[PDB]
């Protein structure tokens, strides 16, 4: 079953998934890949692995974080948000 190169993912365009850290996640003393997050942080992930762990960057730190720690929501909603110049 000679295995060779087939080709990278298809030229597509999808939007990133935003998730807020509802819990405090800190990387073990021997965990560099583990991303550290705090209660009330936005983890911008672009590469989501089916396995479970995703690749997101937060505060200049990209690491793998558990999905059972963050909650998927719509942080891009005008709800509960006043609109005005130099106001908020």
């Amino acid at each position: 079953g000679s295995s060779g190169s087939s080709g990278p993912l298809p030229s597509t365009q999808n939007g990133p998934v935003f998730a807020k850290a509802i819990q405090k996640r800190v990387p073990c003393a021997y965990d560099k890949t583990a991303l550290a997050l705090e209660v009330g942080d936005i983890v911008k992930v672009t590469r989501m692995n089916i396995n479970g762990q995703w690749e997101g960057e937060v505060n200049g730190r990209k690491g793998l974080f558990p999905f059972t720690h963050v909650k998927i929501f719509d942080p891009q909603n005008p709800d509960e948000n006043e609109s005005g110049p130099s106001s908020g």
